[PDB]
């Protein structure tokens, strides 16, 4: 009972003890907590969680998320970028998505250590960045999500490209091919297991055990996300199926990532969660499927992968938007928190 | 006389007589008065004119467009997101602008009767992408314009893409020949011809009656819109000459519908009409052709029409300019009505 | 000494005079100070060697460089935009960059009178996006650097691309072939030629002794500024190098013009000068050569080059960030000047 509220949430127990040991253990929780912030949370345990899963899959992969997420740490640190926020994970979980989908994309073959360096100069940049679009989207009091990744990402990737001698990148061609789509060929089962391996696509993996892991980590944390995220992945192979994708992408979970933190967002994190938040969490999950297609193919020319640009588009376009209602509610960006503790702020309130 | 001035303007004895009656006749109003706004115009019978015109040239886009904006106020409404506004139709040009094009577009051929869904869907979403342009441009007091219509119809289009079982476009191939243009080839009659058609093509119509009815209907309204309407088509079809685009696609009407918007919107909607103001409006049109052609050619390499971005970027831009002059008087966006009011507003307020 | 005083800085003393004499004579240093204000110079003197190093080159691209920023003077003027900023050569630049780099890409061949008439064009057009971009970003007190020049420079490429009839351009297509890097056959002499040639790219120069004349120039108006951008040229080169680029390119200075630009504008310009804003420079200039890199093949899709495109990314981001730290201070951009008034500003106050 009071281990289990303890392991839950943000760990704000744990939170304090932290604070009294040394810098480097402190730096420990820093990177863990940051790790598992990609999906809007800020449990050290979870984040451990989150690294099996990737060690799990890949162990180049998981060296090269680790690496860049403490050098974003320390950047931020160097930078004197601000402290209560790195220390909250603010500035690693995109240092961690940079390390990680740039490990991911390269194909120089695995454990290429000259990877490390370009790694550590994007991880590095991190902080500058997210402080970039922090001076832009505070005038609108909107959070900077994964941006910073998207554009560090997107940079080294379109910058070497795959004919490149040093850091070589895999092919993405724009479709010219029709592609004939068996609907008597579509499996059930591959179908259904596209829910956990959409939900382990976030960080890059493809394994339905690592994303189950992951879903794991999303249940410790708080049940609200875990059901936001499984609606997201659910919503983003139903809009796959609907526009008529080749089934391989929806099994691979290609179709889900974007939906499922989409919806993890906008249903719980930042806007007050309410049975209108929810049908608008729906909503805005189909949006960014449907714009993720979009991107996708946009990108596809420069040869860059969409990434987590659609959710990032779809994210902010929903979280401006005016209404006239008192049930669609948008927290302040200083009091936002688990969705748990989010409706609590709310009834309070209210 | 009496009659006359009825039928002109805003039609606002006609806005408060449609105050009383059902839901079900209003929604009728918002969605004719929204189906002639694309022009920036508040007149229903104008809007019926407009919706006449589309008929005429084919059914199916028609009823496309019809339907569109029908669903982006349904929209609107269950969102929300203003009264006054909705009533206005300042959210269902958009829709059908979304609607028309997703018709024009689509390769499925005519009468097909899945392109429904996803235009429901597209219009459906017009409301909200217009609440977050408005909330990033309320700042800088200025207009959403067409950009939710531009948004949406590029999702769709660069989403499916010609190679789409489902939902197939157009071929839209960037240019990889030398096109020789021989002058004395060049036809007077459909040069001048250009002019109708370019006003018409607003719509995506491009047969000559439809765009002489779509003058008249701007004529009921405000005889300055469409003085400034057949002067953006002049300058669109004079800089397709200046830039030696086929003379096909002068004939078409593809290089006016972005001038004669500009210059509708420049000279005499947002800002007070003066003769500083109508040569700001003709320097806009110019640079919207112009940008028009630059837009066009960079939006072929992901195989899509140029639209209506090259209008929102120059009408943006020209309207964002401060000047120490005081005949240059950009109107408060609350004030904004038809150019015969704003120069009536202008006249009382100097 | 005194002399020597009085060609320094930003020759405020001729200012004075010049501000007594002919309109005409103004207008001659109003273009000649904006000539040298590519590389943040108030200086006639300097705009004058920029002028001679230009006409050392090609006489073609200097009288178009020449056309376009008396043109862009002039256009300011008649759209009253202001007075104080235009005499200190704030309009002038963006018309210089646009007119010389329209010569330079154009592959009509030199002495092409048609040219002067999109120059004529885009120059004019030029204070009309300076005054929209200063509206954006006037609210977070970001200057307008070379924004506009971009934007008219590659609406004219685009839209007329190399397959024109009028205005044909120079072909830029995307790599597509692997580049093996015979690191043997690497010359240190033109590796090391790479800095005064990179520092002369900044105007499509690609002679040395040009680069050396602006060098020059740049040591007359002030020391820091011309320490700052050799080592922006030196960062250039060695980021040529460490992504893999053709030795030919690092040659010719193709990776320095962005570098150094950001270094000098960083390290003295905006942000007051300290050892920390030294390597903030430096690091400016690293990311501003990765991102030129990136940008370069973006861009080449669209058969466009990549221009100072990467220098105003960089710069702006880094002109963003927010810091807990007194020693990065950003300057007012009221009270912004050379590089050595900025210390002594930053030294009055502290």
């Amino acid at each position: 009972i009071k281990w289990v509220s303890f392991i839950s949430g943000d760990m704000a127990a744990f939170g304090e003890w932290m604070k009294g040991q040394f810098i480097l253990l402190q730096i420990m929780d820093w990177v863990l907590r940051g790790a598992a912030q990609v999906m809007f949370v800020n449990n050290p345990l979870s984040g451990l969680i989150i690294f099996a899963g990737l060690i799990l899959q890949n162990r180049w992969w998981a060296l090269n998320g680790f690496v860049g997420t403490v050098f974003a740490t320390i950047s931020a640190l160097i930078l004197c970028q601000n402290r209560g926020a790195i220390a909250a994970g603010l500035y690693g979980y995109n240092g961690i998505l940079v390390g990680l989908l740039m490990a991911v994309f390269s194909n120089a073959g695995d454990w290429y250590w000259w990877l490390l360096l370009p790694n550590i100069f994007m991880s590095m940049a991190c902080p500058i960045v997210s402080s970039a679009l922090a001076s832009i989207n505070s005038r609108w009091d909107l959070p900077v999500f994964t941006l910073p990744f998207n554009i560090l990402v997107c940079l080294h990737m379109v910058a070497t490209g795959h004919y490149n001698q040093y850091f070589p990148q895999i092919l993405i061609q724009p479709t010219t091919s029709m592609s004939n789509l068996t609907w008597s060929e579509l499996d059930y089962a591959q179908l259904f297991r596209s829910i956990p391996v959409g939900i382990g696509q976030v960080y890059g993996c493809d394994n339905a055990w690592t994303g189950g892991i992951f879903m794991i980590a999303l249940f410790i944390s708080s049940p609200i996300t875990f059901a936001h995220a499984t609606i997201g992945s659910a919503v983003g192979m139903v809009s796959g199926l609907a526009l008529a994708a080749p089934f391989k992408n929806i099994y691979m979970g290609l179709w889900g990532y974007n939906c499922v933190l989409a919806c993890i967002a906008i249903g719980g994190m930042f806007y007050a969660l309410t049975w209108q938040t929810h049908l608008l969490a729906v909503a805005c999950a189909f949006f960014c499927a449907y714009l993720g297609s979009a991107i996708g193919n946009v990108m596809s020319n420069f040869g860059l992968p969409a990434c987590t640009w659609p959710f990032c588009l779809s994210a902010l376009t929903f979280l401006l938007i005016t209404t006239e209602t008192k049930f669609i509610h948008k927290l302040p960006l200083a009091k936002v928190a688990y969705p748990e503790q989010n409706l609590r702020y709310y009834w309070k309130m209210k």
